């Protein structure tokens, strides 16, 4: 049910799209969230996904942290996808604006390999401060399962395709 994507490799696809609108249309098995270790979904992709769930994602996430403590940078957890997907895979890429090790970006993408197909954003891009061209290259070189990347910004999408 994914449509309109540009094929980059055997398993990686990309589209200029709002991941919330894409998730509402497709209702994928897995949507990836660009999470932080606390699962505090304030801004960026996480703020947008949480708002689309009417804050249900944040209420579930606060219970998960109260029980388990914070995630690791490069780690993940599977929670409900609420009205957006069957599941949400919350993945923590390194935040350059907080000074985190960019080498953890490959470990972050390795979480995607536990799922046959995913709808996802580029990790560590946007307000996380990493170069999105670098993030797409690590994604291509690490993920082996089928990943459908939604890039919100039209100008960034064009730059990512042209420089691939
Ligand atoms: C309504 N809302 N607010 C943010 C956001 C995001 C979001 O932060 N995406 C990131 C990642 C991406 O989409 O490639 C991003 C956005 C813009 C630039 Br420029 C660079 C990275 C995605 C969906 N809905 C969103």
């Amino acid at each position: 049910s994914f449509s309109g994507y540009l094929k980059l490799t055997d398993n990686v696809y990309i589209k200029n799209a709002d991941i919330v609108e894409e998730a509402k249309k497709v209702k994928p098995t897995v949507v990836v969230n660009a999470a932080n270790v606390y699962l505090k979904h304030g801004g960026g992709v996480a703020g947008a996904l949480n708002k689309a769930t009417n804050n249900a994602m944040q209420v579930e996430s606060d219970d998960y942290i109260a029980t388990n403590g914070p995630l690791k940078v490069g780690g993940s957890c599977v929670l409900s996808g609420h009205n957006l997907a069957k599941h949400c895979l919350h993945v923590v890429g390194p935040n350059v604006n907080k000074g985190e090790d960019i080498q953890l970006l490959k470990s972050a993408y390795e979480n995607f390999n536990q799922h046959e197909v995913l709808l996802a954003p580029l990790l560590s891009a946007g307000i996380f401060g990493a170069d999105p061209i670098h993030s797409l290259r690590v994604c291509v070189d690490t993920v082996r399962t089928n990943v459908y990347l939604a890039v919100f910004d039209k100008n960034l999408y064009d730059k990512l395709v042209s420089s691939f």
